[PDB]
């Protein structure tokens, strides 16, 4: 999950969370 914003880490793309725009290291 993205830490940030709680999404699912399947919308991770880019280096980014695609929902709330963290960086890929917010990623658990
Ligand atoms: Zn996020």
């Amino acid at each position: 999950y993205c830490s940030d914003c709680g999404a699912d880490a399947s919308q991770v793309r880019g280096g980014y969370c695609t929902n709330c725009g963290a960086s890929a290291d917010r990623i658990r």
